[PDB]
């Protein structure tokens, strides 16, 4: 039942690593999870709804983390603390590079993709701009552009340097430099006057 | 000749602003430029072909803008300086957004497509790199980051954000909004010592 479920995720998962959603059929996915095609069915309406229940589960993970890290005060410095948190999607998405990347093809195709997204992104953001609005709040930080653009651009470059990095892409950062390079760019333009 | 081809890339260009290229066929194209479908033929092997072409027109109009700001110094101050290097790729892309936007979406189809974009994207960052080095070199700026690594992460957080507010995405900055955001954070990261 669940195990079988559990079965064709874990298929989608490894395939997923060695070619794209495209080049993946519903066979090759049953095939997989030692299940028929038509029993296949039985858990998912297509190979599209398999690929949005991962990259469903992953950005929820990412989200979890970065809430248990929030409950958690967390005891250490500015710089440190916004490591921790872009640390959160570096190992959360880093640990899932196949899902993580075929969500984002899927997001031009599927519109539970790119709602699934936008959605998450959102609350990203929200949640940026109500931490910098706080070291504004307690005098840590100017007030320089509003803390909501500012949260956007800056998820906005975390999404694509982090997508390049993961995918091995030309240009890109080297993945084992690439978290430095983020949080640089988050701490001086969160704290820098100019 | 030419301007039976300048038609076909008109034509192109304007039915880009109102569906993608999946949505666009070769008859599409011929009958817009007045032509027929083989006469089509003599100038482009595809309608992948006149994307590319529209998009390289795009890419090297925004790269000799950035050459003539270039030679000619420019005087201003370092943030104005900035402001205006970004701005080449706000009016330029924001001149061309349906192509500019289908040469994103073609990236994933289209291996000259993401040679070209691959391409520039180096120039771009590869010139960022050497103002920056050369700002750390006057003591204008402090060696904090790799300049190439901060100029990769820079390119592709505008890369992203300017996407995303000219495609009105959810999240976006509003583009009346996205220059002053994207200089505040190059600024900062390139100018700041923490
Ligand atoms: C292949 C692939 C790799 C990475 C991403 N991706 N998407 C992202 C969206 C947001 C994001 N955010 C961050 O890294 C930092 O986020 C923080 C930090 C501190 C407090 C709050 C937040 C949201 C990273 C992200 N990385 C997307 C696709
Ligand atoms: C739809 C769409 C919209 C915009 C882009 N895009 N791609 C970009 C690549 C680089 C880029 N760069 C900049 O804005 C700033 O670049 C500077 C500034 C000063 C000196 C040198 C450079 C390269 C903007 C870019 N915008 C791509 C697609």
């Amino acid at each position: 039942g669940d195990d079988r479920e559990l079965a064709i995720l874990a298929t989608a998962e490894n395939l997923l690593e060695d070619r794209p959603l495209a080049d993946i059929s519903v066979d090759d996915l049953a095939k997989g999870a030692g299940i028929s095609r038509p029993t296949f069915y039985f858990y998912f309406p297509s190979k599209e709804a398999v690929l949005l229940t991962l990259l469903d589960r992953v950005v929820n993970q990412a989200d979890m983390a970065l809430q248990t890290l929030a409950e958690n005060p967390a005891d250490t410095d500015r710089e440190n603390m916004w490591r921790t948190g872009i640390n959160v999607f570096f190992e959360t998405f880093g640990s899932h590079k196949a899902v993580t990347r075929a969500g984002q093809a899927a997001r031009a195709t599927s519109v539970e993709v790119a709602e699934l997204w936008s959605t998450f992104m959102q609350k990203w953001i929200a949640y940026t701009a109500a931490v910098i609005d706080a070291e504004r709040d307690r005098g840590a930080a100017p007030r320089t552009l509003p803390a909501h653009e500012l949260a956007t651009a800056l998820n906005l470059m975390n999404e694509r340097t982090l997508f390049a990095s993961f995918a091995g892409e030309q240009p890109s950062v080297p993945e084992a430099r690439v978290l430095d390079t983020l949080v640089h760019i988050w701490v001086t333009s969160i704290y820098g006057e100019n």
